[PDB]
């Protein structure tokens, strides 16, 4: 059976657990604990991170028989792969490409200033009108954002969406489209029993050490 | 009509796209966006034509090619990669592709990090690659190519990203044979060759105008 190790928090691993719940694959989590500050030990992880047979050690990872994967990136286009989540035609896996990209550079941009600039928020918050403008556009009357069908990276869209709502919760008033596709999302059936299920990880979005978790604990 | 690459007049992260078309030998007008000097460093000329191209989500570099357009260097070299055959075929290949094409992406992040902004931790940087750099080497072994037998779009970007921590570190490649040996085997193939030749081959700059590196190296 398949293993998924990563921190006990959202962050980038949230999509995957997302797939994985969608397709009904039975998966074995793998977590590592992150201690009390000043310090926020991570010894267990680092004891095993050069002991897995990773190319790239790193966090997640996903191990399925002789299958050995990090970056959270690959491991989505892998799952999609294998469940018929990747985009089909050309006009559609240019679509899946550049936004996979491009969520990519907004969750990094969320990463940074929740972990060590939560001081630089309302700068950030103020920023996200015209960033979140550019995914209604691009959007537009589709469903999902490769148009007609479902792709891996409306499982990335719509979680990083949900959790900029965490920072903001007004961010997305302003577009309708965007809105109905968060509920459109999670009025997926297998979504919907997936979110209501014993796994479901609700908190925390970000690791103990981010300011964003101190501060708001979410 | 036919494809225009957007772009500053560097390398950066758009050199990997342009060796993709100069090894496919695809006609591009490369269009360049200046920058004003210190302390502004304008870019009036770009912000006055970046939300009248219709791109999606405006940015450089983009690739305009008839009514494709597209913004993300990744995805433009996805784009090319399945036009031009240079994707992956195996499951094995494909998990190998993606899972370099990410690592690569984000140890280009921290060279440019380096680069443009924290140049004073050079020594630490460059004392931090052969780590990075084993990683690299071990993953390859002795195959020819990053994804295996098969030339991809993602030896395009190792060695490009190689070289530019070449200009960086002279030294840095020294301790990884296979490593050393990729450089020169991407270096040798014919339209690779010929389009290094060629005077619309950049050289430099590898950073902008306005990087430490660039004022310091002049590279
Ligand atoms: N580009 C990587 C970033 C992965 C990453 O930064 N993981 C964090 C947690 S979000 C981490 O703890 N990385 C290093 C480690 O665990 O040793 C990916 O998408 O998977
Ligand atoms: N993740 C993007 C990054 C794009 C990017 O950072 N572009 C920089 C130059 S390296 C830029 O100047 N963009 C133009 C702008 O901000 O308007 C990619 O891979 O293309």
């Amino acid at each position: 059976l398949p293993v998924l190790g990563y921190w006990k928090t959202r962050a980038l691993c949230q999509p995957i657990r997302l797939m994985l719940g969608y397709t009904g694959t039975e998966f074995e989590e793998k977590n590592y604990p992150v201690g009390d500050a000043p310090d926020y030990d991570k010894s267990e992880w680092l004891a095993v991170k050069f002991k897995l047979g990773l190319a790239f050690p790193n966090l997640p990872y996903y191990i399925d028989g002789d299958v050995k994967i990090t970056q959270s990136k690959a491991i989505m286009r892998y799952l999609a792969r294998k469940h018929g989540l990747c985009g089909t035609t050309p006009e559609e896996l240019v679509r899946t490409d550049m936004i996979e990209c491009q969520l990519t550079d907004m969750h990094e941009a969320f990463f940074t200033v929740t972990y060590e600039h939560y001081e630089q928020k309302d700068a950030y918050t103020a920023s996200l009108p015209a960033k979140l403008r550019q995914y209604s556009d691009f959007l537009g009357s589709r469903p999902w954002f490769a148009g007609d069908k479902l792709t891996y990276i409306d499982f990335l869209a719509y979680e990083i969406f949900d959790q900029h709502l965490s920072l903001d919760r007004t961010c997305l008033d302003g577009f309708k489209n965007l809105q109905a596709f968060q509920k459109r999302f999670e009025d997926l059936e297998a979504i919907k029993k997936y979110m209501a299920s014993p796994k479901f990880l609700k908190k925390p979005i970000c690791n103990k050490y981010a300011q964003f978790t101190i501060i708001e604990g979410k």
